[PDB]
């Protein structure tokens, strides 16, 4: 499979994103899209031809506008989605870090009362908000009442490892397959 790679640019800076992405595409010989209306067309280009989003999780990642966008983006377009802490090992400046924030708690999503539309929100601080950087969207897909005008938080929905906790070295393939 081809992975889009989601992350704070200051974690390919100090090489936190490169210990992950090394491990798919050199290590095992895959390959990875990723970015480091006009800068949307971009990394939608990016996303297309990838099957898999993979969040890189460091400590500012949640705060990250495109990475927002990234992911939102990547459920329109029916990408699985995982998240991986990126924290737990040294990087460049030989430093381990405490976990950053989980980007999925700061997104979330309602299914509308007729079932027909995804409204999309995000935590700005002290609130939830309408998001701005993506639609809307139909979904063509069945939505059982069930569903239907309850607020989740992204973090109900995509699954979180850890890089090291996990065994990443070992494991990464199967998270992504």
């Amino acid at each position: 499979k081809r992975v889009f790679f989601s992350f704070h640019y200051q974690d390919v800076i100090d090489f936190r994103v490169n210990v992950v992405r090394n491990h798919w595409v050199t290590k095992l010989n895959q390959s990875a899209a990723g970015v480091f209306i006009a800068l949307k067309r971009l990394i939608n280009g990016g996303l297309n031809n990838t099957s898999v989003t993979c969040v890189l999780i460091g400590s500012q990642t949640f705060n990250r506008r495109w990475v927002r966008y990234e992911i939102m983006k990547s459920i329109e377009k029916g990408n699985k989605i995982i998240g991986i802490h990126i924290n737990a090992f040294k990087d460049k400046y030989g430093n381990i870090k405490s976990k950053g924030p989980n980007p999925f708690d700061y997104l979330g999503y309602q299914y509308s009362s007729d079932g027909k539309q995804l409204h999309l929100y995000e935590w700005t601080g002290g609130k939830w908000e309408e998001y701005k950087d993506l639609a809307p969207y139909r979904v063509n897909q069945i939505a059982p009442e069930s569903l239907r005008g309850k607020f989740y938080s992204l973090s109900s929905v995509y699954r979180v490892y850890d890089w090291v906790a996990d065994d990443g070295y070992n494991k990464f393939s199967s998270w992504v397959n």
